[PDB]
């Protein structure tokens, strides 16, 4: 039982085009006009099957790569993380590799983090929000704090000194400068692509070059950072990581967070400041108002369940990553239908999070809601490939919120909360809507 196919009106580009303008509405359209939402868009002549049903998510996450591999679809990353580094490494290694990062971003590895990140914020604002009140772009400053903060946590002083955040940021940016989201048909498209790499690849090298130097430098003198920790790692056979792979994993760490976290932090501030949500804002404050000026792990990790709620909804309502794809290397059965081998198969947070059965009044941002279908919230993916940085991210967000709101109040210079800008790789509030006003308490 092949799933319905939205008929293709213009031979080569219509869906890719139609999705670009309004994917949510587009996708829903197929759900709507084919009745049963396990449809199959065609993108480039690639049959693409979207699993639109919360109930049948489980089928999307669970099958192991040898049945549903992202290695094929995410190939575009390969210049960035490095040849053989991640999805470009056979699954024993990839799994091994990913597993090592995860172990660096575990809640154990956070003992000292909160003040570090809490610092950078108090530092940043003070430096960029001098006046009692002023006007700033929110997206950007969240963007600056996110990056800034991560570095404070995940990188050592020598290292931080040798390559400061701003430079990283530019470094990182050059790397997406490469990226082209063909992922839906992306794999095949790789014929002789222009060195979109050329800009980035240089960037990877410069990072690596640096990374070596600290290692060389550090060892001379006589250490627990992200770099330090990855080096200690050993594969199951018993080989260590090659700084090439080390450099890649670090890139992954900075890469995943940069937009998703920024967008998340931002939305969350955006919704909380808005006047509709006074109620929620007051709730937060009771939560955070007795927190000691100095902030420590426990306040954030343990004593902030609501705030977490707020972040999760923000992601739930407008998730940064619109969808997830796997390459079907074997025929598999989703509910009634069956999906061909060789059909790229995708699952979308953006859609499932607006299925009205599981998220009714999806556009209402309620931090206190709870999914009415399990695994409907997939903002951080699910099953095998669960996000491995989410705990870290949340940590970042919840701290920025407590710190910012605690000493500031914000006024949204737009009548309504912004509109999502879908014209980006990772989807966020529109940069222009984001103007926002701040008043030192
Ligand atoms: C707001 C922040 C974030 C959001 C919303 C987010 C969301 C997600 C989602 C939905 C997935 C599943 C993608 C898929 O199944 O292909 C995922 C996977 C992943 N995320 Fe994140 N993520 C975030 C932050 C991070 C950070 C900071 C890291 C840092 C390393 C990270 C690393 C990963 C990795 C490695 C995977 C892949 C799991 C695998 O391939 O097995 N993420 N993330
Ligand atoms: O920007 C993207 N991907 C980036 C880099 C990245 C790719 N594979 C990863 C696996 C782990 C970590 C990072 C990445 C990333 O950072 N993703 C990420 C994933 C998990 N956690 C954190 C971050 C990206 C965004 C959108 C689309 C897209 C959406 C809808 C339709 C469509 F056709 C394309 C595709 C994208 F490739």
């Amino acid at each position: 039982k092949l799933p319905p196919v939205y008929p293709v009106t213009v031979p080569f580009l219509g869906h890719i085009v139609q999705f670009g303008k309004n994917p949510l509405e587009f996708m829903q359209r197929c759900k709507r006009d084919l009745k049963s939402g396990v449809f199959t868009i065609s993108i480039g002549g690639q049959r693409v099957t979207i699993v639109g049903d919360p109930h049948e998510h489980s089928r999307f996450f669970s099958p192991r790569n040898e049945i549903l591999s992202p290695r094929e679809v995410y190939t575009i990353m390969t210049p960035v993380f490095g040849e053989g580094v991640a999805y470009a490494a056979p699954y024993p290694r990839m799994r091994e590799q990913l597993n090592f990062l995860a172990e660096e971003l575990t809640i154990a590895k956070f003992q000292n983090f909160v003040p570090a990140i809490q610092h950078e914020v108090r530092k940043f604002m003070a430096e960029n929000w001098k006046e009692d009140e002023g006007v700033i772009n929110l997206l950007e400053d969240c963007g600056a704090m996110i990056i800034n903060t991560a570095c404070q946590c995940l990188f050592g002083e020598d290292l931080r000194k040798r390559l400061n955040a701003r430079h990283f940021a530019q470094l990182l940016s050059k790397m997406e400068s490469s990226l082209i989201p063909a992922a839906v048909f992306m794999p095949w498209l790789l014929r002789l692509p222009l060195p979109q790499s050329a800009r980035c690849r240089e960037a990877r090298a410069e990072l690596q070059k640096i990374l070596g130097e600290i290692i060389v430098a550090r060892e001379k003198e006589e250490t627990s950072d992200l770099l330090g920790g990855l080096l200690k790692a050993v594969y199951r056979d018993g080989t260590r990581m090659s700084l090439h792979e080390v450099c890649g994993m670090i890139v992954a760490a900075m890469f995943a967070g940069q937009h998703t976290s920024t967008i998340t932090t931002s939305w969350s501030m955006l919704h909380l400041m808005h006047p509709k949500n006074k109620k929620w804002l007051d709730k937060l404050h009771k939560e955070i108002d007795e927190f000691p000026a100095q902030l420590n792990y426990d306040n954030v990790m343990d004593e902030m369940p609501f705030a977490e709620r707020c972040v999760r909804e923000s992601i739930r309502r407008d998730p940064p990553l619109l969808m997830v794809m796997r390459m079907v290397k074997a025929e598999v059965k989703v509910g009634s239908y069956v999906v061909p081998k060789g059909d790229i198969i995708a699952c979308s947070p953006l859609l499932s999070h607006h299925d009205e059965e599981a998220f009714p009044n999806p556009r209402l941002w309620d931090p206190e809601r709870d999914e009415k279908v399990d695994g409907a919230f997939i903002g951080f993916g699910a099953g095998v490939h669960k996000c491995i940085g989410q705990k870290f991210a949340l940590l970042q967000v919840k701290t920025i919120l407590a710190t910012a709101f605690r000493e500031y109040d914000f006024q949204l210079l737009r009548d309504e909360v912004p509109d999502p800008d879908y014209h980006t790789m990772v989807v966020g509030p529109t940069l222009n809507q984001c103007l926002v006003k701040y008043t030192r308490k």
